[PDB]
């Protein structure tokens, strides 16, 4: 690279790790969206939800990985560990779930911004709070819509409340 | 006929006999449409499906007798028997019979094909691929899909599952 | 599931393998379309060409996971392997490696193309061929064609004929 | 036929002969253009520009049909040699062989131009030159053109010659 | 000025001086810009490249100088010297010390950075990053690009190289 400047091997290591997050992030999301889609489940709204934010965590590596090249960093790839479930219980079981998951990528953003802000690098913290920080915070927040409003329906006939949340709230 | 070219006398019996069944079928779905259109029934969106299933499976016929003649065989007619019930009792008692009617019309469609490609008959194998066994597969996971929805909605409350099923899902 | 019918153990096995490595073979398409975006290789055509084959391959996986669902069949994921390289060489390495994986992706579709035969199960059969077979030998002549045309243009200098492929038979 | 007007036997086997010689071009020009296609050839603007030629050529043996019967003359086809050969080298061999293969075309034209003229038959030597003479002149005055822009192209390094010429004047 | 608040003489003065820099950096653009344009030299693409950088950092200048009025700062303004060179040598040459100037200015823009996060001046940090700093990882980006590009095309015909790249990739 003849063009790499302020950007530190540490912050070059942690966009690595990152992009393997983002790509966990999108396997678990596509086990989710197939796992609604199962004849025995059959939560079309649901499922579409997680394969929808399949394809946003897939889109976020992406871009880390362009970013890491505009900065004269090498990308390197590890082994992507499968989802921690085969099958992911209720609508409530997965979007709790979800919202674990979803902590977790924020945390490692803010851990990243942290060490950009330790290595004064300002290009890197702006580029994580644009694409990504914002958006983990709309994301997050939603969930937690969803959480409350599935919580609400349980009730004691939980079938009817997840039919409903499905139909009414979903896709 | 000047024109049969591979075509054996089993394949051609087999079709007539095919034919038939998808007239039944067509048949047992008339019979469910309006049933479900009843005063006292009353769930116009289960009917509609059905009617819907009724004019499918007519038009399958149609085309199973299209390609009979293409290949120079004779139709066959023989009597339709009258649908196994007169009445279809819930959503969920008729969608067992739809699935249960679906799973064996596949499999006299594998039957046949098992024959074809016992008779090394390629243009009657990849026909009931192409026009019977690919939406065979769909319609049956569309009605494992319903099934399961109305299963999650019987709760305590029947009728009202019954009713949020009609409105939510179909028609 | 309620649907499944002539839907062996073994294809069902089978297909989630068979998922596994288009996963795997996107995510090489992945790294080999970030490697031709790197300041020091610089090749803007020779990574659209793959940043395109990553997406193709995520779709195939997408959609041998539907068909499992439609079957009723249950999607298992596994541990993704990260891929054989993290630099690719020259545009030749990367052609030649890409067609050994083409190779091994059409390889594997023929085996389970002979399983589904083997177990008479035309719909498998067919959905292979229609959405991933006729794939299969339209790219790999493809690659084959841009083999024959990299492998012309080394003469003595390999750099003009890296930069001219690039330029006037890619993106 | 009741009207023959003159039209001389000699003629009408010339004309005979000609087409048989249009044929036997188009053919040629078939192998030629599917010789380009081949995966370690792979010159698709090569293969384009003798596939056109092929088309032309069959239609040029369709007018000529089409003359024969106008003026009332019997169409006797004869079998059509194979083309002389199976693979066909370089651009540039493929090229002097077109130029080689139309002079021949030519001549033909012109030595039956030389009939029709000796026998005085004038709607015929116009028809000739309309249709096909000029044609001639149009396709050799190309052909040479090309074969001084592949000689040019040679150099010391053939392949990337072989492969500009391909990119930048051809399809 | 009733309108300065937290913006520190400090701050005041790197701004002049980076309007400065900027302006200096214009000019050897515009110094570049010409050289590819005299008949000697009479590379179009790569003057165009220049001129269009050339207008790219005088609007820089412009923008920091309206921000230098919306805080309240007070614009002064310095000789400009001179650029470097009269003349630019190759176009690696003249690639390769336009990546030199960016890089002194995304060094001056990180200086600045720093000044303003020592000094809590969260709108000068903000404007920094989103005016400059993000187009100065972009441009170095394609400079590097660019500069890798032109390297492989050196081989042993610097001349043709040279034609090629801004021929193809230029304007
Ligand atoms: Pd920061
Ligand atoms: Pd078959
Ligand atoms: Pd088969
Ligand atoms: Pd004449
Ligand atoms: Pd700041």
């Amino acid at each position: 690279s003849q063009i790499r400047q302020n950007y530190s091997t540490e912050v070059e290591a942690a966009v690595n790790r990152l992009v393997n997050l983002y790509l966990r992030a999108s396997y678990t999301y596509l086990s989710l969206g197939f796992y609604f889609d199962r004849d025995d489940v059959a939560l079309e709204g649901v499922a579409h939800f997680f394969r929808e934010l399949a394809e946003e965590k897939r889109e976020g590596a992406e871009r880390l990985l362009k970013m890491q090249n505009q900065r004269g960093g090498r990308a390197l790839f590890q082994d992507l560990q499968k989802p921690s479930q085969d099958e992911w219980g209720t609508t409530l079981d997965a979007m709790k779930a979800a919202i674990v998951l979803e902590k977790s990528l924020n945390q490692a953003l803010l851990d990243l911004h942290a060490l950009g802000s330790a290595q004064a690098d300002p290009h890197l913290c702006d580029f994580l709070e644009s694409h990504f920080l914002d958006e983990e915070v709309k994301l997050i927040k939603k969930m937690g819509d969803h959480l409350t409003n599935i919580q609400r329906l349980v009730g004691s006939q939980a079938g009817l409340g997840e039919y409903l949340f499905e139909r009414l709230t979903l896709k």
